[PDB]
Formats: structure tokens, C-alpha cells, sequence
């Protein structure tokens, strides 16, 4: 029941385990000061070079850019070391995958609310370079209210093997057809997030075999239903978002200036 930790000298409090991933551990703790935190804990027993480098670097981006906007998650302080990685971060109350699982209804102004931070976020990794190229609701933590991203996809997704998973909801077609990574990938898997806010599921969700609906995410002949909404520019957004030709798709900084996200509705 108490348990305990040190990260760069402060001691952690631990309350309890809020996530697990590969060789990673985030707990839910207090500092001395009896402020909450989530610490990531990050095992490099077994980790080669190009896992550790994928670690420092998305470290690195995530440190620098957390200044940059506050739609991307707090890293208060981390410790590295050869054995491994402490990360004390931002503590949210649940993650948008949990928050949409519980949820028929979306408040459309919630929605609207959610979606402009993730533009932003997503915004800010792209003026830094980075794609993300596997943007889940998973993804992204509500604090308050506000949508942060977690992280950025650098780092390298090792496996547990002892013992969301792999989904291909939100993959862009451009993907499923196999070294070139565009950032209008990131506008599909947002695109495919709103979908799912807007009308309950992602796209192709319905589609329970795997080869299938990996076929009907590229075959353009396969339409997408646009459900009829009050919200029509919602409706432009979702069809301009998931255009599969990505030349054709709309880019972030045109789906920031977008009537969705700027007219006010009042
Ligand atoms: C997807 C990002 C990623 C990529 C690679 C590696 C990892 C580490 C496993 C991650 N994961 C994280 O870096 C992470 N995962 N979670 C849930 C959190 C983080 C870091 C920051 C953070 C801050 N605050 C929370 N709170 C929180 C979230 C979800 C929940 N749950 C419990 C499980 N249920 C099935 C769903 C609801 C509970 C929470 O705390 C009360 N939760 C979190």
C-alpha cells in the first residue's frame, strides 16, 4: 500500500499504477510537498542502442517542446540512467480513449473544445518535424478539460511477452500501402478521432474482418458514411480530413482557419 520512490533526489509517494506499456511502468504519485504526479518508469535492461536513442531523442523533443505549447503534457523532470528512466510528468484525470469508452454522448462544444487542442498539439510536433504517425485517442490525456498529448512516436514500441492494441482504425491508407512519412498521415488519424466524436465509431470500425477492412481503408470505390448533422461544418471537416489521396486532404494549418473551429456557434 505505501510505497515509494526518489527522482533526481525529491521523493514520490506512490498511490498507485495508472498505466503499463512493453517495459514501462505510470504511477500515480505525491511529492513531498503532497502534489500528484505521474512518473513514467521506463526498464533498459534489455533495450538496444537504437531503443535507448529513440528514448533520449523523444525525451529531448518532449522537453524542449513542452514550452513551445501547453497542449503537449508537462515533463516536470526526469532521471536517466543506463538502467533506466524516470519521467515525472503531468497527472490527468483519464485518457481520451477511457473518456470516449464511457461516453455515448459528446457535448458538441466539448468536441470542438477537444479537437482544437489536438489540432494544436499535433501542430506544434509538425513545425518541429515530427509526424506522429500513430495518433490514438489513447494518445492523448484530459487535464482539466484540455486535451495533452502524451507523446510524440519516436521512441520504439518494444513488446512484454511475459503477458488501442495495435488498431488499424485509424490508420491512413497511405500506410497500409507500405520510408516517405507525411504529416497529412496525422490529419487522417485526428480526422478518424472526430469521426468517432462525431458519429460514435471510426470509419471503417464496423468492418470485422482485418483483411477487409485493411482493403476498404484504400479501395476508393468504398465510400465513407457522412452521416447528415446540425453541425455541417463538422461534416466538412470529417470528409476534407479523411480524403484518402493525402495530396487531396486537408493540412493542419487550413483545418485551424476552418469555420469549425473559428465561427462561434451563439
Ligand atoms: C500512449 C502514451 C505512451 C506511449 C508509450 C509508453 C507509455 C507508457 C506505458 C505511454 N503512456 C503514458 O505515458 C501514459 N499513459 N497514461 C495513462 C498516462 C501516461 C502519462 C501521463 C498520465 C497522467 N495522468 C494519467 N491518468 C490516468 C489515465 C488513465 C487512467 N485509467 C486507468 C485505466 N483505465 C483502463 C482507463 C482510465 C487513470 C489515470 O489516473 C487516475 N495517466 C497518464
Amino acid at each position: 500500500y505505501f510505497q515509494s520512490m526518489s527522482v533526481k533526489g525529491r521523493i514520490y509517494s506512490i498511490l498507485k499504477q495508472i498505466g503499463s506499456g512493453g517495459s514501462s511502468k505510470v504511477f500515480q504519485v505525491l511529492n513531498e510537498k503532497k502534489q500528484i504526479y505521474a512518473i513514467k518508469y521506463v526498464n533498459l535492461e534489455e533495450a538496444d542502442n537504437q531503443t535507448l536513442d529513440s528514448y533520449r531523442n523523444e525525451i529531448a523533443y518532449l522537453n524542449k517542446l513542452q514550452q513551445h505549447s501547453d497542449k503537449i503534457i508537462r515533463l516536470y523532470d526526469y532521471e536517466i540512467t543506463d538502467q533506466y528512466i524516470y519521467m515525472v510528468m503531468e497527472w490527468g484525470n483519464i485518457d481520451l480513449n477511457s473518456w470516449l469508452k464511457k461516453k455515448k454522448s459528446i457535448d458538441p462544444w466539448e468536441r470542438k473544445s477537444y479537437w482544437k487542442n489536438m489540432l494544436e498539439a499535433v501542430h506544434t510536433i509538425h513545425q518541429h518535424g515530427i509526424v506522429h504517425s500513430d495518433l490514438k485517442p489513447a494518445n492523448f490525456l484530459i487535464v482539466d478539460g484540455m486535451l495533452k498529448l502524451i507523446d510524440f512516436g519516436i521512441a520504439n514500441q518494444m513488446q512484454p511477452d511475459t503477458t488501442q492494441v495495435g488498431t488499424v482504425n485509424y490508420m491512413p491508407p497511405e500506410a497500409i500501402k507500405d520510408s516517405k512519412i507525411s504529416p497529412k498521415s496525422d490529419v487522417w488519424s485526428l480526422g478518424c478521432i472526430l469521426y468517432y466524436m462525431t458519429y460514435g465509431k471510426t470509419p471503417f470500425q464496423q468492418i470485422i474482418n482485418q483483411i477487409s477492412k485493411l482493403h476498404a481503408i484504400i479501395d476508393p470505390n468504398h465510400e465513407i458514411e457522412f452521416p447528415d448533422i446540425p453541425e455541417k461544418d463538422l461534416q466538412d471537416v470529417l470528409k476534407c480530413c479523411l480524403k484518402r489521396d493525402p495530396k487531396q486532404r486537408i493540412s493542419i494549418p487550413e483545418l485551424l482557419a476552418h469555420p469549425y473551429v473559428q465561427i462561434q456557434t451563439h
